[PDB]
C-alpha cells in the first residue's frame, strides 16, 4: 500500500511483470498494460479467484499476440497490476498459467519467479458464507494447470472460447466442462422451464441436444427432486440420484455409489446439484483424486478454474481428509484392471 512495495519481476527476456501502487511511468521502449479491468473475477461471496479457463486463456492469447507484434518487436512488453491484493492475486496467477502452459516452465520454477520480489500473495478463499476453512495457493494452482495438460484436461490447441463463454451463462444453461469429453456439472434442472427474466431455470429440454451430441449417456442428481427422472431418461440417458444434505459432505456410501456410476458408464457423465458448484465440484473432485492421483488442493483448484465457485465450506475439508483414501483406492484400482 505505498509505491515503496513496487516490484519489478523478469519473466523473459521480453516480458515482465510488475506491482505497482503508483502511476506506472512510461517509456519508449516499453509497453505497459494491465488486465485488472479487463479480466475480472465475477464473485459469490468473499471469493475473488482464481479466473475461470476462458480468462486464462484468453491472457495467452493477448500475450502471444503483443509479444508477435511487428510495431513492438522492440519493446519490453510489462503486465503490471496495482494495489489491489485480490487483483495481483489474479495476474500472478495469469503469469504463472502462462509460464506453465506456454513457456515450458515448471510449477515450482514459475513460482519461485513469482514471489522472487518478496511478494506476499494472498491465497484464494473459498465461497461461503463466514470464516474460509481452506485455501488454495498459487502454487495449488499452477500444479494443478501443469497436470491438466498431462491428462488432456486443458489443450490451449482445440479449447473452444466462444462455446465456454456460451454455455456457462445462466440463460444458456449454466455448464461447464470439468473434464473434456468426461465430466460436465451444471445448474440443476428444473421441472417445466422459466427461461424468462430474474430467473434462468431451465427444464431438462434445453441440455438434452447438446449433451447427446458431446455423448453424455448418464445424469447424476445429487439435489432435491425438482423434476421428474422420466424427463431424461426417456432420451436415452441414464439417470441416478445419490441425494445428500444441500451444503453437506458425502457419506463414503455415497462416495463409493458415485465412483461406481462413474467408473461405468459409458460416455460423459453430466452432475447436478441446485447450483451445480458444491455438491456438484465436491464429487467430481473425488473421482480425480481418485483416478489422476492429484492432491485435493490441486483438484479443487482445477474444478474452480472450470467451474468458479465449487466446493464450498466443510466440503474442502472433506476432499482435504479423504485424499489418502481415494488415492489408494486409485491405486488398488489401477492394479486390478492390470
Amino acid at each position: 500500500r505505498d509505491p515503496q512495495d513496487d516490484v519489478y519481476l523478469d519473466i523473459t527476456d521480453r516480458l515482465c511483470f510488475a506491482i505497482l501502487y503508483s502511476r506506472p511511468k512510461s517509456a519508449s521502449n516499453v509497453h505497459y498494460f494491465s488486465i485488472d479491468n479487463e479480466l475480472e473475477y465475477e464473485n459469490f461471496y468473499a471469493d475473488f479467484g482464481p479466473l475461470n479457463l476462458a480468462m486464462v486463456y484468453r491472457y495467452c492469447c493477448k500475450i502471444n499476440k503483443k509479444l508477435k507484434s511487428i510495431t513492438m518487436l522492440r519493446k519490453k512488453i510489462v503486465h503490471f497490476t496495482g494495489s489491489d491484493q485480490r487483483k495481483q492475486a489474479n495476474a500472478a496467477f495469469l503469469v504463472g498459467c502462462y509460464m506453465v502452459i506456454y513457456l515450458g516452465r515448471t510449477p515450482e520454477e514459475a513460482y519461485r519467479i513469482l514471489i522472487f520480489g518478496e511478494t506476499s500473495y494472498i491465497p484464494f478463499r473459498d465461497a461461503a458464507y463466514g470464516s474460509c476453512n481452506f485455501y488454495i495457493t498459487l502454487l495449488d494452482c499452477f500444479h494443478a494447470v501443469k497436470k491438466a495438460m498431462q491428462y488432456g484436461f486443458l489443450n490451449f490447441n482445440s479449447f473452444n472460447l466462444d462455446e465456454y463463454e456460451h454455455y456457462e451463462k445462466a440463460e444458456n444453461g449454466d455448464l461447464n466442462w470439468i473434464i473434456p469429453d468426461r465430466f460436465i456439472a451444471f445448474c440443476g434442472p428444473h421441472s417445466r422451464a422459466r427461461l424468462e427474466s430474474g430467473y434462468h431455470q431451465h427444464s431438462p429440454e434445453t441440455y438434452i441436444q447438446y449433451f447427446k451430441n458431446h455423448n453424455v449417456t448418464t445424469i447424476i442428481r445429487l439435489n432435491k427432486r425438482m423434476y421428474d427422472a422420466k424427463r431424461f431418461t426417456d432420451a436415452g440417458f441414464d439417470h441416478h440420484d445419490l441425494f445428500f444434505a444441500d451444503g453437506s459432505t458425502p457419506t463414503d456410501a455415497i462416495v463409493k455409489e458415485f465412483l461406481d456410476i462413474c467408473e461405468n458408464a459409458e460416455g460423459a457423465i453430466a452432475v447436478h446439484c441446485k447450483a451445480g458448484l458444491g455438491r456438484t465440484g465436491t464429487l467430481i473432485a473425488c473421482y480425480i483424486m481418485k483416478h489422476y492421483r492429484m492432491t485435493a488442493a490441486e483438484t479443487i483448484a482445477w474444478v474452480r478454474i472450470c467451474r468458479p465457485g465449487s466446493v464450498i465450506g466443510p466440503q474442502q475439508q472433506f476432499l482435504v481428509m479423504k485424499q489418502t483414501n481415494l488415492w489408494l483406492e486409485g491405486d488398488y484400482f489401477r492394479q486390478k484392471l492390470k
